């Protein structure tokens, strides 16, 4: 249709704020690792950061493909 491109777009550009709240939510737990280890219960931060990396990269991914689909919808 004639929306159909921008929709994907807006779509796709929604998996940029996913990769901006977890980056910031990782970044939290980094300040806060540090100070602990500083002065325990960074295995905790430690499993929790590592899960936000995970999804991190899988939002990586899936930019990547949603740019891809929508390079191949405009050639």
């Amino acid at each position: 249709g004639s929306m159909t491109i921008s929709n994907m777009e807006a779509d796709c550009n929604r998996l940029l704020k996913q990769r901006e709240e977890l980056t910031k939510r990782r970044e939290k737990l980094s300040k806060r690792r540090e100070k602990i280890v500083k002065e325990k219960n960074v295995a905790n931060i430690n499993e929790e950061m590592e899960s936000l990396t995970a999804n991190i990269d899988y939002i990586n991914d899936s930019i990547s493909d949603c740019q891809a689909n929508i390079m191949q919808m405009e050639e």
